[PDB]
């Protein structure tokens, strides 16, 4: 690579790797549209397996993003609408407290208070709209978010109601297939195992367990490559030649909410560039990422600004990734490694990257 982008990576993300004691990373920069590529450590400790551009890394909650961009083509199929009312794709959803929450609200996380994870006692579809059905709202509908995988979980599971598919069966041939994301999974078949890192907490390796609407929450599993061109296709949805994917993605940057300097997108949230990067930076620590914020409607939502830094951050429970982008500077990064470290120092780090490249 260009020895600019080889030294800020690198002058970045050693200090990184070493203060957190991360085992393995990889990390990708997109500079004027192409990708550069950088790999340390370990995928696996016991079987001293290198972390390669091949590395399979759990996304976590990076996988919204993916799940915004699908209900994003399924809107642009006319197979939803973002106005429709849950119900509509669930009937069975008789309470009242679901009157007025609409796909928009669960894609958004404003439906009223959902709760951040779906209770591991939550096994079949039953248990699922038992769930539902008994939860009572903290807040009506469109007024103060709430980060939440119950939330934009159902979301991605109504949303390909529609289409008769499975969310995987979907997820995969109208957004993997067609982006050529090949190495990019919900479920790691048995052939690409080899390639699975360990994710490590407190020393221990370990994978992401089985959860209710784990796939359209925190599911997917990527390649620093397949990332990479995940993150091309979001900065550049015009070079998508599958319509309602092209429509799909911008729809997922629109500005749905904005809650202090923070817009809310479906799956990618984003800030105006240039940003303050202690509004960021300091944004992305679960003091504030999950706390109850109350929010102003965009009415009519804003298209994708180019102007605007997107980005995602994810963990598992043995995992922390992060991407961000600016579509207006062909600019971007992606962040993987097999540990969950601090949210802040992802985001350090990426800003310290991104801002000496333009």
């Amino acid at each position: 690579a260009p020895q600019q982008i080889n030294d800020i990576v690198h002058r970045t993300i050693t200090p990184l790797i070493e203060q957190q004691k991360i085992p393995g990373m990889a990390v990708a920069v997109i500079y004027q549209g192409k990708p550069y590529y950088f790999t340390w450590g370990y995928a696996d400790i016991a079987k001293k397996q290198p972390v390669t551009q091949q590395t399979l890394f759990e996304l976590g909650s990076v996988s919204k993003t993916f799940t915004g961009v699908l209900g994003g083509d399924a809107i642009a199929r006319g197979e939803i609408k973002l106005s429709d009312p849950t119900t509509k794709y669930w009937p069975e959803l008789t309470a009242k407290q679901w009157n007025g929450i609409t796909l928009l609200h669960l894609a958004t996380y404003t439906a009223g208070g959902l709760p951040l994870q779906v209770p591991d006692e939550v096994k079949s579809s039953s248990d699922l709209l038992r769930f539902y059905q008994n939860w009572q709202p903290a807040w009506a509908p469109g007024t103060q978010r709430l980060y939440a995988n119950s939330s934009i979980g159902l979301f991605g599971a109504l949303a390909v109601k529609p289409s008769g598919l499975s969310f995987e069966q979907a997820m995969q041939t109208r957004v993997f297939q067609p982006l050529k994301l090949n190495h990019t999974w919900i479920n790691v078949p048995p052939a690409e195992e080899k390639n699975y890192a360990w994710g490590y907490r407190e020393g221990k390796a370990v994978h992401v367990s089985p959860g209710a609407l784990d796939a359209e929450a925190y599911g997917v599993k990527s390649t620093i490559e397949d990332m990479a061109r995940w993150v091309q296709s979001n900065l550049k949805p015009l070079d998508i030649n599958e319509k309602t994917l092209q429509q799909g993605i911008q729809l997922a940057q629109s500005r749905y909410w904005q809650t202090g300097d923070m817009y809310q997108g479906l799956g990618w949230e984003m800030l105006d560039w240039p940003v303050n990067p202690d509004s960021i930076i300091n944004g992305s620590d679960n003091k504030i990422a999950l706390a109850a914020r109350p929010v102003k409607a965009i009415t009519p939502p804003t298209p994708a600004v180019r102007a605007s830094w997107v980005h995602k951050t994810g963990a598992t429970g043995g995992f922390g990734s992060y991407v961000a982008f600016i579509p207006e500077k062909e600019l971007g990064i992606v962040m993987l490694a097999n540990k969950n470290y601090p949210n802040p120092a992802r985001v350090d780090a990426a800003w310290q990257i991104l801002n000496a490249l333009q």
